């Protein structure tokens, strides 16, 4: 972002505007957890990416997420 901590403006730059997205909005979820298989962004590193911790920040979001590995 604009940030020091989050000088980054890449992927881990980009999920985390998708991740705050559905961090309010479960609808649009499905849309991004498949444009995540679409890249191959695997859990471990989406653990980089919302790597910051913030109460029902990033919780709800790649708890719901990680789902996809019993599935793909």
């Amino acid at each position: 972002g604009p940030g020091l901590t989050d000088l980054f403006k890449t992927e881990k730059a980009a999920v985390k505007k998708m991740a705050k997205a559905i961090m309010a909005d479960p609808s649009k979820a499905d849309d991004v957890y498949q444009k995540w298989a679409d890249k191959g962004y695997t859990l471990t590193q989406l653990s980089d990416f919302l790597k910051s911790k913030t109460r029902g920040k990033y919780d709800r979001v790649y708890n719901g997420y990680m789902t996809y590995r019993d599935y793909v």
